[PDB]
């Protein structure tokens, strides 16, 4: 029998997808990883239960513990997810600029919001969280390569069967792109990792991204490979196929992750 | 030695997995566990049968590359699944569909047209077929193939044990073909069908269906919001029914030990 004991185990093992039609062209080939097929959407999962483990594994949570966490976007989605699968009470933090989706989301989940001021932006949701801490020793705030990095370099090295050669990426919150830097250049140092804009050290590019050249390539993505993301996913598939027709790198495999980890 | 890469979108859709509902049961002598057809690239089980759909079009060259995959609404994977594969959709549909649902199809690049809401779907089905008549560009899309890989799916994953499947009947017969084929090779397996207190309800043959559990509605809220709170599942009132059904089957003492397997989100969901 193949059966997960809850949600929170079926986190990761994301599948790879060509973009073929997008790339015009093109002597390299793109791949993508739909982190999308997580069960809260994005890679923040991986971050999250990633997060919780290690927290039980080292006794820093209990049974009784409520997690507290000061969150602006997707980690927080993914906290609520895990922490009601698991058993866990969750209180979070936020500023009351957050859209009242995602607020109701959250509360689905039976995550209960404390808001802060707009005005004080994420130092506000710190500080907040902060202080509910010292009120009750039951709060527990989260916070080399990081397990969920490792895990996720695995994958793309599985499912490359180590071919690849170029991984493309936003720099995202969680040292995510440059933790799986370190583990597929450590097995493949022709290997080159690009972030994308619109830990420097095993960065070999940075690719400025025409921001909205970007919107141009998500509403192609939609429409001609079925692909819904953002404007950070845009503008890593524009970098990716503008590494994809430098002619020094014909016949290479590249990777892309949507949701990006800007995204 | 292998990659593992699919081409597109539409070859990730089936292969959904099993999860254990551990404490919205709250006992019980027998197991239940969900098939998570949420994590189908567009969400659900209509995924299968969009894609179905159009697979068998191919097949029978009834799909040419000079088409427009015209469908009154599943509007949603076939809009994914035609820009997925290159081809034009057009679909139509009361005015009554949410802005929201509208904007998402034409992200995908399907071209909309709106049948009046007073109408209902036989408007947009009118609409739809009168445009079929209008110009010849236009496709209009047993045990149907996706419900028989929907089984094998169920049937492997969990060893051939399945002993109850519980669920709503929606429209078409997805469910009625699980069952057909899960009861072929296990006469002893019991099929549910869920209710609240081609585009119709399948007839519901008693050969088939061993029995009908009304969901008192709403007893269905409240198990929905036991599952987002209890399992981290969040899914609506319709999903909510078939795991209250699962639990009361679940407690009954002749079921006990039995494997019971209910699909989220259920295909009776809106
Ligand atoms: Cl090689």
């Amino acid at each position: 029998m193949t059966i997960a004991e809850n949600i929170a185990q079926l986190i990761g093992g994301t599948p790879l997808v060509r973009l073929r039609r997008v790339t015009d062209g093109a002597a390299a080939d793109v791949v993508a990883k739909l982190e999308s097929f997580n069960p809260a959407g994005s890679i923040k999962d991986r971050i999250g239960v990633a997060m919780i483990d290690a927290a039980e594994k080292a006794g820093l949570i209990k049974p009784d513990t409520i997690i507290l966490e000061p969150t602006s976007g997707n980690t927080g989605i993914a906290l609520a997810m895990v922490s009601a699968a698991r058993g866990y009470k969750c209180v979070l933090t936020m500023p009351d600029t957050m859209s009242i989706e995602r607020r109701m989301l959250l509360r689905a989940y039976g995550a209960e919001l404390v808001l802060t001021p707009g005005a004080e932006g994420m130092a506000g949701a710190i500080a907040k969280a902060e202080e509910l801490a010292k009120t009750d020793d039951r709060y527990f705030i989260p916070q080399n390569p990081a397990v969920h990095a490792v895990t996720t370099a695995e994958e793309v090295w599985r499912d490359t069967d180590g071919k690849v050669d170029i991984f493309v990426s936003g720099v995202g919150t969680g040292g995510t792109i440059t933790g799986v830097a370190q583990v597929i250049k450590q097995r493949r140092p022709s290997a080159q990792f690009v972030a994308v804009e619109p830990d420097l050290a095993l960065v070999d590019e940075v690719i400025t991204v025409g921001n909205d050249d970007a919107l141009e390539l998500a509403r192609r993505m939609a429409t001609e490979e079925g692909l819904l993301f953002g404007i950070s996913s845009g503008a890593a598939v524009w970098a990716a196929r503008e590494l994809a027709h430098r002619p020094e790198n014909a016949g290479k495999l590249i990777v892309v992750v949507l949701p990006d980890f800007g995204e």
